C-alpha cells in the first residue's frame, strides 16, 4: 500500500440527512454540502472502493432502502428491490444499517446488513437486493439472534480480501459469526470474549460485539469494540483476548467504534464510554478522548488535543469513527451532538471541522 494523496471526503449520516465534507489536498480547510435527504434518516453512506464514482446510502422513507449513486454523489436511485425478508409459510426489515461492498473480483456486489438481524447481497450496485439464505433460514438463527434501543441488528460485514467466500459479520446481539462458503453455513466464533450481561458469559454465542474490522494488510488479524471489551483475533489462533485490559482503570475499554490503520496492522483507535451500569446502557464521560494503540493493544494512549477538555458529554457511535489512507493517517469522527471532529495526524490533534448536524449515526472517508 502506497499512501493516498489529495483531497478527502467524508460521507456523514445524520437522522435528518445526509452531509459531505471535502477537504483541500492538505486536510486543513475543509466544505460542508447537504443536506441531502433533508428529513430522512441515513444509517451509513459508503462508497464503493472498486468504482470510487458509485455510492450507496442506507436510508428510511418509500419505507426502508438504499440509494445509489454511479456519479460519485450527484444522483441518487432509490433500489428497485430493497432489503426484504421472504414471505412466512414472519419477520420485517426496520431498516437496513450497514452495507459492505465485496471483493475485487466482484464489482457490483455488495452485502446489506438489517435490523432486525438479516444478512442480504446485490450483484447489481444495489439496485436489487436477495436475502443470503444461508444466514436468514440457518436453523440456529433464531438461537443466534433472540427476539426485539433502536432494535438489534447486524452490523460488521466483513469480505476477507483474500477470498470472497471468507465472511465475518457482527450481530448486536448475537456475536460475530463466519462463513467459509459465501454465506451458505455459518458458525459462531466469540471465544475469549466476555457476555457480562448473560446469566452465562462463556457461552458460544450471544455476545454483542459493536464493531468489527480485518485489517486489510494482516487480514488474520481482526479487531472489535464490544460491550464487554476491545479484543484482538489472530484468527490463526482463534481466541479473542483483551487488549482493553492494558486500559486505565478509570478509563475503561467499553465504546462503539474501532478503526485500523490501513497500512499497519498494530495501529487501532477507539473512542470510550462508561459501559458501567446494565446492559444495553452506555453513557457518555464529561472528558472526551480517543484512545489509540500502535503495538497492537499492548499499551494505549490517551488523544485529547483539541478536544473540549471537560465538562462535554460526547457519544460516539459505531459507524461514527473512520480514518483516510494518506500518511499520515487522518482520522474522524462524529457525534450524537453533531461534530465532526478532524485530525491529520494520526489523531494526536483535532480540529472541529463541522458543528450543529442533526444526530450522527456514520461517517465514512471517501476518494472524490
Ligand atoms: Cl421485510
Ligand atoms: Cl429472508
Ligand atoms: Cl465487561
Ligand atoms: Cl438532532
Amino acid at each position: 500500500s502506497a499512501p493516498e494523496s489529495g483531497p478527502v471526503m467524508l460521507l456523514v449520516a445524520t437522522i435528518k440527512g445526509a452531509w459531505f465534507l471535502a477537504s483541500d489536498p492538505a486536510r486543513r480547510t475543509w466544505e460542508l454540502r447537504g443536506p441531502v435527504f433533508l428529513g430522512h434518516t441515513i444509517h451509513h453512506i459508503v462508497q464503493d472502493p472498486r468504482e470510487p464514482e458509485r455510492m450507496l446510502m442506507a436510508a428510511r422513507t418509500l419505507g426502508p432502502t438504499v440509494f445509489r449513486s454511479d456519479d460519485g454523489g450527484g444522483n441518487w436511485t432509490e433500489a428497485t428491490r430493497p432489503p426484504a425478508f421472504n414471505k412466512a409459510p414472519g419477520r420485517v426489515v426496520d431498516h437496513v444499517f450497514w452495507l459492505t461492498p465485496g471483493h475485487a473480483s466482484e464489482p457490483g456486489t455488495w452485502y446489506a446488513g438489517t435490523s432486525p438481524q438479516g444478512l442480504f447481497r446485490s450483484t447489481d450496485h444495489g439496485a436489487s437486493w436477495e436475502p443470503v439464505a444461508g444466514f436468514n433460514d440457518h436453523p440456529m438463527r433464531r438461537a443466534w439472534t433472540g427476539g426485539e434501543p433502536d432494535g438489534p441488528k447486524m452490523h460488521s460485514i466483513l469480505v476477507d480480501p483474500r477470498d470472497p467466500k471468507h465472511l465475518y459479520i457482527g450481530m448486536s446481539s448475537g456475536g460475530v459469526f463466519e462463513s467459509t462458503d459465501a454465506g451458505t453455513d455459518w458458525k459462531p466464533l466469540n471465544r475469549g470474549c466476555a457476555a457480562n450481561f448473560l446469566p452465562d458469559p462463556n457461552v458460544e454465542f450471544g455476545h454483542d460485539p459493536h464493531c468489527v474490522v480485518q485489517h486489510p494488510a494482516a487480514p488474520d488479524i481482526l479487531y472489535q469494540q464490544n460491550h464487554c471489551g476491545i479484543y484482538r483475533m489472530d484468527r490463526r489462533e482463534g481466541v479473542w483476548k483483551r487488549i482493553g485490559d492494558a486500559m486505565p482503570r478509570e478509563v475503561g475499554d467499553i465504546g462503539f467504534p474501532i478503526v485500523v490503520h490501513q497500512r499497519d496492522p498494530r495501529t487501532v483507535w477507539v473512542f470510550p464510554m462508561d459501559g458501567s451500569d446494565v446492559w444495553p446502557r452506555v453513557s457518555p464521560g464529561g472528558k472526551p478522548a480517543v484512545y489509540v494503540t500502535r503495538d497492537a493493544g499492548e499499551s494505549w494512549q490517551r488523544q485529547d488535543r483539541g478536544l473540549p477538555t471537560d465538562q462535554a458529554w460526547l457519544t460516539v457511535k459505531r459507524q461514527a469513527m473512520t480514518a483516510d489512507a494518506h500518511a499520515p493517517v487522518g482520522v474522524y469522527f462524529g457525534t450524537t451532538g453533531g461534530e465532526i471532529w478532524a485530525s491529520a495526524d494520526e489523531g494526536e490533534h483535532w480540529q472541529c471541522i463541522a458543528s450543529h448536524l442533526p444526530h450522527i449515526y456514520a461517517v465514512q472517508s471517501a476518494r472524490p
